[PDB]
């Protein structure tokens, strides 16, 4: 198992952010995806999205309410999510955690997401 995300993305504020994740494995069924957020300048992280067995599970982080959608396809080894109407409160590091049985405990990749003035 190997997990890729871009190192950085820049998103114009008010537009949709695409958090790309691609992985390699020998998929679907037991495989799961979690995404977490570390707000810039905090040392804590919020888990806010989880996907297994065709079902989306959403954490309660008010900045992400009504913004998070699954954009992946496990068969295509894509674990991406979209984030609507991105604003400066969404600046920080996004962390994708992919578990594929069998792997010992899974793998993670980080995106530093910079929201940028659309003006």
């Amino acid at each position: 198992l190997e997990v890729y995300t871009p190192k950085e993305i820049f998103v114009a504020n008010g537009t949709q952010g695409k958090l790309t994740c691609k992985f390699k494995s020998t998929t679907g069924g037991l495989t799961s995806v979690s995404w977490s957020f570390q707000p810039e300048g905090a040392d804590t992280t919020v888990g806010f999205f989880h996907y297994s067995q065709g079902q989306v599970y959403l954490g309660n982080y008010p900045p992400f309410k009504d913004r998070i959608s699954w954009a992946g396809d496990l068969d295509k080894k894509d674990a991406s999510i979209n984030i609507e109407n991105m604003q400066f409160i969404h600046n920080g590091t996004y962390i994708c955690d992919v578990k594929n049985p069998p792997d010992i405990v899974g793998k993670t990749s980080h995106i530093r997401l910079y929201v940028v003035e659309k003006e």
